[PDB]
């Protein structure tokens, strides 16, 4: 019994984490084999960021422009190249901790754990989503920038974050593995603001059908709706829009309970009307949307209370 | 910017988790050194649990009885002893992955993070509080006895809690790495209840600091308080008396924003008697009270280990 906000174990991804240095600019690493990966804007200063050219920077750098430090030791640079928003820095050593891992990019709706670095040093781990509009609630302070985002199903590590920026809101962006970014954004700084927000609805619904295993219903009613009506109530408060994929990727979760996808549709179009009324749902007071179908399933029992 | 429910990296725990098996019953252990610690219930059966005589049922069994699983390696269990509510058998190796550690026991209010596992194997992290009635609400399945609660202090990792049980209401009790239970509990099938838990006013008074760090000001107003006035307002909502102790704590993070103590007493004293009104505080419509003073310190400071 229970339902937390889990993360992966970091212990995994703790073993690349380094420190990568570029004259007075220090920021996090992940070491994986003999490369080093960074974000590219480590080679910029303040005023560099306006309008960065970042090949015209990085053509004047040599191998041993960069600095890379894992743990008390000082890894040798044998050779960079840039790819996208991303620099790979070829070292010397092949890291020994390196686990079985993808670069996997990831769509919005999807959860990951992060590892927040700062030296090279993990502080802390915390669970979070791809929101809708790309950018991602994490906790994140100057020098967290290089600290990852993953998931670790099996025990594969699927990389699919590296933090690159804080947008004006507060919210964070950044890059797959492969540095592109997820969303309009580029690693500038420039008038960039993340579009409106909308709440991920096949994640809510997930979150319910997670209530409904642990034993509580009181939000359930008598009534169905098909899916074009719901979504027609839905985007009145900002939720996304229900897909027949999402019905679909429900199908477990409303067998194992017994309750219909369109069922389950029609309590949070109610819980929306009405509220919550003084009650809570897994110890919330509002509809969480950062639990995924699989989350669910991973998370809770096999047998419905 | 942003403030995440954030655990300790949990890797330097994970090179310790290991498979306990007697009999039938399977759980985790915690291997440190030639050690393996683990609930002394993995020598019950369901009908020993309703009323166990723990030296007779131990006093029947052998080294070669308990089966040690350390990933796909066997231990060799060369003695094992009691201490209180804890199994220790000698295992011929020692943990080459030991950490640096102390066991510590934690008072109510108190933060940790928990590394679930299942079969030994480690499957997330989350991080939670000791409640006021000495449970925690912890995510636990059948098999995830053995799991542990666990602080970072530098480089050395203090154990705090081993998982032992589930109560009726879906909460969890367990003991410190000394066999010794947080609460009125004992280790066996029988009646047993939580008893009414209350609100740590002192965590919600860090996190309404840690709001306005982030620019959430909407709940500051002009008032103070005395102590005694809070306390007796704070005893009619459930919530722990707060101590000068308390508001000595607190210090720190009054200088960084300039609210006095009392004068976020009276923010609080009016969000119980009038609500939020349909604002939240850091994305939640409830009063958060699982942050430590030192958890909103260190999270908005970044301290690494
Ligand atoms: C946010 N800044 C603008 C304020 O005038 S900044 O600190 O100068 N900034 C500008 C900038 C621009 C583009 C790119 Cl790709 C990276 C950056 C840097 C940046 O985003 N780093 C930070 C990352 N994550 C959390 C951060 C919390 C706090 C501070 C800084 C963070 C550096
Ligand atoms: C009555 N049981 C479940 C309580 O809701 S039980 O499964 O028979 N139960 C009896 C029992 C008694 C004393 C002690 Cl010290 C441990 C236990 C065991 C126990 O508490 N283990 C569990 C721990 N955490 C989550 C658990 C979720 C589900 C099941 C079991 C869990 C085993
Ligand atoms: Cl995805």
């Amino acid at each position: 019994s229970g339902f937390r906000k889990m993360a992966f174990p970091s212990g995994k991804v703790e073993g690349c984490m380094v420190q990568v240095t570029c004259g007075t600019t220090t920021l996090n690493g992940l070491w994986l084999d003999d490369v080093v990966y960074c974000p590219r804007h480590v080679i910029c200063t303040s005023e560099d960021m306006l309008n960065p050219n970042y090949e015209d920077l990085l053509i004047r750098k040599s191998n041993h422009n960069f600095l890379v430090q894992a743990g008390n030791v000082q890894l040798r640079v044998i050779g960079h190249s840039m790819q996208n928003c991303v620099l790979k820095l070829k070292v010397d050593t092949a890291n020994p901790k390196t686990p079985k891992y993808k670069f996997v990019r990831i769509q919005p709706g999807q959860t990951f754990s992060v590892l927040a670095c700062y030296n090279g040093s993990p502080s802390g781990v915390y669970q979070c989503a791809m929101r809708p509009n790309f950018t991602i609630k994490g906790s994140f302070l100057n020098g967290s920038c290089g600290s990852v985002g993953f998931n670790i199903d099996y025990d594969c590590v699927s990389f699919c974050y590296m933090h690159h920026m804080e947008l004006p809101t507060g919210v964070h962006a950044g890059t797959d593995l492969e540095g592109n970014f997820y969303g309009p954004f580029v690693d500038r700084q420039t008038a960039q603001a993340a579009g409106t927000d909308t709440t991920i609805t096949v994640n809510v619904l997930a979150w319910l059908y997670a209530a409904v295993i642990n034993g509580d219903r009181w939000f359930l009613n008598r009534f169905t709706t098909t899916l074009n009506d719901f979504n027609l109530v839905a985007m009145k408060y900002n939720y996304e829009p229900l897909t027949q994929d999402h019905v679909d990727i429900l199908g477990p979760l409303s067998a194992q309970t017994g309750i219909a996808v369109l069922d389950m549709c029609a309590s949070l179009k109610e819980l929306l009307q009405n509220g919550m009324n003084g009650r809570t749902i897994l110890g919330s007071a509002l509809l969480e949307d950062e639990f995924t179908p699989f989350d669910v399933v991973r998370q809770c029992s096999g047998v419905t209370f």
